[PDB]
């Protein structure tokens, strides 16, 4: 058999889907072998990927997250586009078949994917429903809410409140798309190379700060980075979290309380109805410098993953969205969103209306690094060694060095 490897990042359950695809892969034929690769969270995994291509010890497939698209797409000699790829080995590849905000949020100027959708998913509003009904409080929807259900539940001996992971994810890009506000010019980075940034105004710091001042009477808790906090929602710490739709399959495995998901909430003191929400997770990319045989085994896996049904499964299981539109209609003639309520929160939101330039999504080179600083400048914010204006500002600064960076290697 020819061997398939396929670097990835997920971890925890989700890890475990990765093999059970892999494998069911594996037994439907007898030519080609799967291997996934846990190669750590999303940097690590991306970084890895690209460091072992000039030693020739790279994978045929890596996930990489949407923070590393626009470094993907500028690595013209180190991938092999899926469209051609698919084409070269025989298999089908239909781009329009994706959700029209993967494809947007995907595709080149010229509307081609280079990269097989996979993950995707938007941030929500997790909530202890068994928490929030102890303390005689509400599902929220403004900011407001958040803050009056975060009172409510310290109120009745909740450890805390709020919090959220992915934290830039979460409150300075999806926070941003979903009141209609720019994260950086030339739309996000959609029309330019130079672009800088723009997340370090009155609407972002205004929210940041009034995060940072429910820390007192612990109606906020600062739980780390990524899922760092997961287990600070699973445990029945904090009644409400803010993180990737894809935290379901943890969710429910682990929470021994009801839990709901719902939309992000809205901050009236910015707008008066939202926007939509935008994309996270990854795609994955083919790398180039293999040989046949293994380009005919990747197309025939990224054939596997392209059905229907192991999109649905997959959604089902992870909390990723139905990746196709076929997916979601699987999914909903099989009662999945009757059966688990809620579980179209994140499809819908992405949705949710017309989308502008300042809510398709980001393309930002070196928007890994950006990430770590981003990171660093909130959390001095909620250390109290900052304020909002001055973190957002400090992390503008640095961010627009590394997409000057990025822009002078891309010439
Ligand atoms: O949805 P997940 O896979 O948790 O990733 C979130 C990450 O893409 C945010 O940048």
């Amino acid at each position: 058999e020819t061997e398939v490897q396929w670097w990835h990042a997920m971890g925890g359950a989700n890890g475990e889907r990765v093999n059970k695809i892999a494998e069911d892969f594996n037994a439907t034929q007898s030519e080609y072998k799967v291997v996934p690769v846990y190669k750590g969270n999303y940097t690590e995994t991306m970084t890895a990927a690209i460091a072992a291509f000039r030693a020739k010890e790279h994978p045929q497939i890596v996930q990489v997250f949407e923070v590393g698209t626009a470094t993907m797409m500028a690595a013209k000699g180190a991938i092999y586009p899926v469209e051609k790829l698919m084409n070269d080995a025989g298999e089908a590849f239909d781009g329009d078949a994706f959700l029209p905000a993967v494809v947007s949020y995907y595709e080149t100027p010229e509307g081609e994917l280079l990269s097989m959708p996979f993950n995707s998913s938007t941030p929500v509003m997790w909530y202890n429903k068994t928490a929030l009904d102890a303390a005689g409080a509400s599902v929220p929807t403004t900011w407001d809410e958040v803050k009056e259900t975060a009172q409510k539940l310290v109120d009745n001996g909740m450890d805390c409140g709020v919090s959220f992971g992915w934290q830039s994810w979460v409150m300075v890009e999806n926070f941003s798309a979903w009141h209609n506000i720019g994260m950086g010019t030339k739309e996000n980075g959609f029309a330019g190379f130079d672009t800088e940034f723009s997340f370090n105004n009155e609407a972002v710091a205004a929210r940041l700060d009034g995060i940072a001042a429910m820390s007192e009477g612990n109606l906020f808790k600062y739980g780390g980075r990524r899922g760092d906090s997961l287990p600070m929602f699973t445990n029945g710490e904090c009644g409400m979290w803010m993180n990737s739709s894809a935290y379901y399959g943890s969710i429910k495995s682990q929470a021994e309380f009801e839990f709901g998901q719902t939309m992000l909430p809205l901050d009236t003191s910015v707008a008066d109805a939202p926007q939509n929400s935008i994309i996270g997770g990854a795609t994955l990319w083919v790398l180039a410098g293999h040989d046949e045989e293994e380009y005919k085994g990747t197309a025939q896996f990224l054939t596997y993953l392209s059905s229907p049904e192991v999109q649905a499964w997959w959604h089902q299981e992870t909390g990723y969205v139905p990746i196709t539109t076929a997916a979601y209609e699987l999914s909903k003639e099989q009662g999945f969103y009757e059966s688990n309520p809620g579980t179209d929160t994140a499809i819908q939101q992405l949705s949710l209306n017309t989308p502008t330039p300042n809510s398709r999504g980001l393309r930002f080179g070196n928007f890994v690094q950006v990430r770590d600083v981003i990171n660093e400048e909130l959390e001095a914010v909620w250390a109290g060694d900052k304020s909002a204006t001055d973190a957002l500002n400090a992390a503008a600064e640095r961010g627009n060095t590394l997409l000057r960076k990025f822009e002078r290697s891309a010439k």
